[PDB]
């Protein structure tokens, strides 16, 4: 997998992500179009238009990422809109039911260091377009996260100890100015614990969509479902564990609606629940469990199959939270196409010390 390591200004951040990357970043915006295209009655001019629109609300609210969008734009030789619409997908798709990616996630604390992690589901195109970036910057965490190329957050953790998982979450309402999802992941990202990753989200003052959030260290760690009227936090159960996958599980008012999440998000919930029932607490036998099969090829490590299940299983995290360590399976747990350990190396700390 490409790593790439950016620092210094925001621009300075971004135009590195889109050098480095742009052949991937080129994949990346081509596999978006095609993915709307298939699905929408309106032009590519109104749609663009949707974008400026889009990129005048980061550009307004979030100047710092906004400046970090037109460096990737810059450096992979691209329009800004089209940077905007990488980190807006959510957003700027919003209404298209197969264009859904899919997670299991979960939490558990544990006497020798909480375990967390998830897997991350979606179409098998876009796994060659997975990248990771270190983003060092002056008097902030440093930052290491697993993202499709062009995105300015995603999935990770940093040198703070907060770890971040995504899963996708289907309430209905789109609020054009509000917070959207990637860059709320960005926000939690760049926080030096749960808890104020929790206030710095709720102090934008709304989300733009739906979606569910996991923060956690190894002290602290909630999930959080939303939608533009509703931001609710799950907390650890009674054995100290969170699971979530593609659905509600808390008690949003009887006015959200759930735009139908498939069947199989209760039956991998239900699932991975089970699966911890018996877990023995070890590292290694918590790695086994986003390997799982029943009800495949719907299951917790997904597969695809031609004419039943269009997505797959396209990578696996899991933060040692002990250790400060996160492992990186690409592909299917069930035989990754490669397995890495992030951890962050003195020169990380430096840059977060601002020393």
């Amino acid at each position: 997998m490409l790593h790439i390591l950016c620092q210094g200004t925001p621009f300075e951040i971004g135009y590195e992500h889109g050098s480095a990357a742009k052949a991937v970043i080129a994949r990346s915006i081509d596999f978006a179009v095609d993915l709307i295209r298939g699905k929408t009655k309106k032009t590519d001019e109104e749609l663009k238009q949707v974008l400026s629109q889009l990129g005048r609300v980061i550009e307004e609210r979030w100047p710092k990422y906004y400046e970090e969008i037109r460096g990737i734009a810059k450096g992979a030789e691209r329009d800004v809109s089209e940077i905007v619409m990488l980190n807006t997908r959510t957003e700027f798709a919003y209404g298209l039911k197969a264009a859904r990616d899919g997670a299991t996630t979960a939490y558990c604390q544990l006497p020798n260091g909480a375990l967390q992690g998830q897997n991350w589901d979606f179409f098998s195109a876009t796994k060659e377009n997975l990248i990771r970036l270190t983003i060092r910057q002056a008097g902030l965490p440093t930052i290491k996260f697993i993202t499709e190329a062009g995105i300015i957050g995603k999935v990770g953790f940093n040198s703070a100890g907060v770890a971040v998982n995504y899963n996708a979450l289907h309430l209905q309402g789109l609020r054009p100015t509000g917070v959207p999802s990637h860059i709320a992941l960005r926000i939690a990202l760049e926080s030096t614990s749960p808890s104020q990753a929790y206030d710095r989200i709720v102090e934008q003052g709304g989300m733009a969509a739906s979606a569910f959030i996991m923060v956690g260290n190894g002290h602290e760690a909630f999930g959080l479902e939303f939608s533009p009227t509703s931001i609710r936090k799950q907390v650890l159960d009674a054995n100290g564990r969170m699971v979530h996958t593609n659905h509600c599980l808390l008690q949003h008012g009887k006015n959200e609606k759930e735009l139908d999440p498939l069947p199989d998000s209760w039956n991998r919930h239900q699932r991975m629940e089970f699966l911890l029932d018996g877990f023995d607490g070890t590292k290694q036998a918590f790695a086994q469990l986003w390997a799982d099969e029943d009800n495949y090829p719907f299951s917790i490590c997904r597969a695809y199959e031609e004419g039943k299940s269009r997505g797959a299983t396209l990578f696996n995290i899991i933060y040692d939270h002990a250790r400060r360590e996160a492992t990186v399976r690409l592909g299917r747990p069930t035989n990754p196409d490669e397995m890495f350990v992030m951890r962050f190396d003195e020169e990380d700390e430096r840059s977060a010390l601002n020393a």
